[PDB]
């Protein structure tokens, strides 16, 4: 299980804190071209988030290499995917998470280099999408190149899967509370794709596009159509929260629905969804490896077929082990 | 129209800036116990959001007047209602703005004073409750002690009964995302009526309860009991959102849903709804005086009878200046 | 007369453009920017997260062409490379390089070949000749084809340094500047090939960023070129920051008098430049306050009678944005 | 052996109390806070905003009366008046008074009156005696019924300041610190009698604040004292600060040999205590560091080889709670 990272990003340096961690896989190459080879090392030791890494690794050679303990791994700088030799130093698995990168197209140019499978860290238009602990299995040894969609919908699908498969869900509606990423500005800055995105990120609330709701349909086809939302990015650093409000066939009290959630985070989906009854906020769940976490206390019900639920996320850390968990279940057909 | 102001805080100075610009009311009396006549000085004059005040105002006296322009506003610095002398000064108009004394019972002090009216700074248990532009007219000059409600109902009625009033409102979920405000803390401190309040403010997404859609019912009874919602406090100094998945009885699409609500804009409720089809972020509306801002571009519909729709307010500035609003409507019978 | 072409329409360049746009005695000719649409023009122009929507005007009528300011029509230009600005052929006399991207002498000259008469770079030079308006804009000399109104920071320091300088003399001195963010900055961390620190997420860490304020006020001001060396850390505030200034004078003073000198000179030649107060002031205080620096009377502490600590404050964009504006008009009357 | 009793359950009450927790040489014994429910005090130990969730432990027992630590019962304490704390009653030799509100030698002593040993109060005094661990700590005698920990800042600087002074010794130094927000600052623009400028909104300000930690260094190191005056300025970080230091020397010295000095200093006498990076740091670096001051080599800047500006970080709530185990400990053994 070689693992090549594209893109020592968040997701990236962050995933490779996660590969780095396991015994059951390793970190081959990383590909960046914005980042030198010692570069790496400052960015991988330090992390205003999830703090100063706490095992080892540093620069070996002056471009080319890395030392985790006794682990080389190859640094590369190369800006077209076509040109990476993931071949030419092993890593039959390789992270796509730069973010230009998403298309299924775009993306295979990983297996003109020697690659085997491709996951890329964001949605495709056009990649079979899963979600880990929702749809995993509905993959094959034949599928290239994939998604592991995206942080809001793995902290929605796992919720939203458990939801339907129990009481139903006529219709649906997310709202997300989101914390900033890569992609807003200190300060007002132009963003034409979206201008709302260039105001100043710690300054505002932001309201912004997403497609997950419209993405749980393509990893849970029973709901495909039958949820949309939206979202609002403010001012931390990490960590969201998800905001569905769902209108349910079979009528439910709010306890009931509690424990139905409990008994999944207990059950099958321990390890991706989680429960709790405590007054945690947003840092509380900084470093929760979780795709999701219910939070009882804070959602509400107008009717037992009317309801509002809460559940939290981190969004750069939980999304970042469900990377690697995709990637070993690839390994294991 | 002598206006005194119980408690010279957030509100109590906004108000006290709104009011002394207007040329229909007048600023007679100050209390606050906490800030020395001096200190107020200060504090009316610096703003961390709405800026240096624009015209002008000096303390005169030891401790018993200020000076704005011309005209003296006495300083007053009591623990306790009842013994506030309203009287003793003229200001026939109290508003309550210090958090302590919501409950009719406890606001009814200031009649003991001098005072024909109190206006409540917040929602009551056990008060009248009037939004402006959407119930005010179900004022009597009989009533003693008001209700101005809360931001967030402001924000939501208004939105509200033009909804219903020409589309219906089955069911209905409101979220708010929302600014922090005094009672929030700086660091992890004690709060113990609500426990996720105190935690670090500017650092977290608290979950916060709001009783802003069951108050929706109470100035609007057409929709008692069909809403009711939760709220995020987020890092920003000023402005909130509010957020509310409605149901709908008569099928329309999210067109005429935007149209709708800009006739309002420019008819009856001019001046309390606002319309917008631009991207704006929370700034832009720092310093807005309406009630409640329709954001079109903003919400969603999943189906014409299911839609989501989102509404901005400056909890601070629209609330003040409703504040002062209701009170002009309450001399006038 | 005194037309005014912006490029880069950024912070400071769509807030020179307010300014231009408030006053009388200036016009606004043209735009540049080639990553932002004619419309976007409007909308980023139109809101503000520090300073507020813009309350006079404003709209466009050309598909791509041209804006209406009120009933001033600026032609905007979406165009990479600065020789290929046809500034003339909008008559644009005067342009503001407030790209950040073209602060070399002759890297800013690019303009002069658009047919455009005078270039000021609104950042510091390694090159450019420095002015900061109230301590040596009379050096300007016709002749400068190419100017720099230097940094906000210097146009803080300087005037402050001066009023110290020519009353007690600054033999050594040390500046930290507590600063602002700005759009080099990252809102998450991220790649600073150049300032690795600066890479490092803005609105949640102090950090420790260089400057060579101190010594480009030796430039401005030769008198005291090679005794002021400094440093900075920004801070999570979006905008408005602070000078920190630790002096050794060959003149002994009280705190009193240094006080009440910078009040004097604070009315005097240095009106609407050095401003002094003794409120309690915090940086919102100071957002949308159009002087290069204030002084801040009850902030500052002394040591000796020789050796102080000076408090001034400064509104990073809407100071220097101003100070732009003033230098340029300036240039055209000498 | 070494029970500790802590008054005052806040941020650094409950700090100093998963350090006490931590180690094996010391016991914590019980905490009173009439603020904090028993219940509520287990909620606000297990998460934090800045220091994340307690890995190790713990619940409670009894309906509101005790604690659960592991296996460790703790008696818990709401009682307003520091006398009426029976500390002794529930064996706690040592109280650490973190409250913020008795600060005074004669108003720290009411916890004597409770049956109680030693009184460490986390802050600053008038009176009793400022000792800083790794500078002074020695002079603890053990006649000393009540003591002072000093401060955040006070730790970080006299550390610091001692290296440069013993080995080049201080003639005149001028301080200033940017410094996070803390429990006595306000979200929102709201009232603070006592400091104007700190009702203003924390988080959306740089708020120039004073500190006495220049002048507290004399008093917890006499050599210096009367040498150094300083001021702060609060920034919206939560957790985290840094000193900013500008000292003129006697003995000359050049920037490599004040940073070696330093290095050497660090893994000497002031291992633990005073730490020496040359890493490009920012403040988040330094979150859960439990060193009392961390020099900054790469950050600092010199104007002569006798008048310099030297950078130290510090984590005014983690390092400082460590130094109160720390001299407690000091003090159970001298
Ligand atoms: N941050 C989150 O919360 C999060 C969560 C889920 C998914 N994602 C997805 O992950 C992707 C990256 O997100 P991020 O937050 O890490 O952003 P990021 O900006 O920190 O990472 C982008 C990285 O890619 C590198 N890069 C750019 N072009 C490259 C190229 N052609 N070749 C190699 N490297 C290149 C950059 O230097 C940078 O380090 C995006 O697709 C994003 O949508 C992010
Ligand atoms: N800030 C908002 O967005 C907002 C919006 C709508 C309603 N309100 C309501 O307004 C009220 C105050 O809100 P705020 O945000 O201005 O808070 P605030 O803390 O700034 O104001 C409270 C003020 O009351 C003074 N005070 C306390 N006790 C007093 C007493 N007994 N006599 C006289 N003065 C006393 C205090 O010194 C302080 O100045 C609350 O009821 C709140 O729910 C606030
Ligand atoms: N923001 C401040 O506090 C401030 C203060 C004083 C001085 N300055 C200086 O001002 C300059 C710009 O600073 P800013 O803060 O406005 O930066 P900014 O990023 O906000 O603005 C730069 C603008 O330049 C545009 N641009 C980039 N490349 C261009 C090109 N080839 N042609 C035309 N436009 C281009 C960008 O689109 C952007 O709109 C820098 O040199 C900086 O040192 C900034
Ligand atoms: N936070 C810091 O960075 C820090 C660092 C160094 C020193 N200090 C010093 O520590 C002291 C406390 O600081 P803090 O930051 O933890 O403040 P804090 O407000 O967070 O904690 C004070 C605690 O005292 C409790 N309290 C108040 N009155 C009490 C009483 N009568 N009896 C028992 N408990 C009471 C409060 O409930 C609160 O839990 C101050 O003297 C401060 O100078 C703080």
């Amino acid at each position: 299980i070689r693992i090549g990272i594209n893109g020592f990003g968040r997701i990236g340096r962050l995933v490779a804190r996660v590969v780095l961690q396991r015994d059951d896989v390793e970190l081959v190459a990383v590909n960046d071209p914005f980042i030198t080879t010692e570069y790496m090392t400052y960015m991988f030791k330090y992390d205003s988030v999830h703090g100063q890494w706490k095992h080892n690794e540093l620069k070996i050679k002056d471009e080319k290499t890395l030392l985790f303990g006794e682990k080389p791994v190859t640094v590369f700088g190369i800006r077209n995917p076509e040109d990476i030799p993931w071949a030419e130093a092993g890593a039959d698995y390789v992270v796509e998470s730069t973010g230009v990168f998403t298309d299924k197209d775009k993306a295979a140019a990983h297996l003109k280099g020697g690659a085997k499978k491709v996951v890329i860290s964001a949605p495709s238009k056009d990649a079979p999408m899963f979600v880990v602990g929702v749809n995993e299995h509905e993959y094959k040894s034949d599928l290239d190149i994939v998604s592991n969609a995206s942080c809001t919908t793995n902290c929605l699908a796992p919720l939203a899967k458990v939801i339907n498969d129990r009481f139903g869900i006529v219709e649906g509606l997310m709202t997300t509370v989101h914390s900033i990423t890569a992609t807003q500005k200190t300060v007002d800055g132009p963003s034409m794709k979206d201008w709302r995105g260039g105001r100043a990120a710690s300054f505002n609330i932001i309201p912004s596009s997403t497609g997950a709701a419209k993405a749980v349909g393509k990893v849970l086809p029973a709901l495909n159509g039958k949820l949309t939302g939206m979202s609002f990015r403010v001012p931390t650093v990490d960590v969201s929260v998800v905001d569905l409000t769902v209108r349910l066939e079979k009528a439910a009290t709010y306890d009931e629905i509690k424990k139905a959630i409990k008994e999944e985070s207990e059950g099958k989906l321990k390890g991706i969804l989680g429960y709790t009854e405590d007054d945690v906020v947003s840092t509380d769940f900084v470093g929760d490896n979780r795709s999701s976490i219910f939070d009882a206390k804070a959602g509400i019900a107008l009717s037992d077929k009317f309801v509002k639920l809460v559940s939290w996320y981190d969004n750069e850390w939980g999304y970042s082990s469900r990377v690697v968990d995709l990637i070993v279940h690839m390994s294991k057909a």
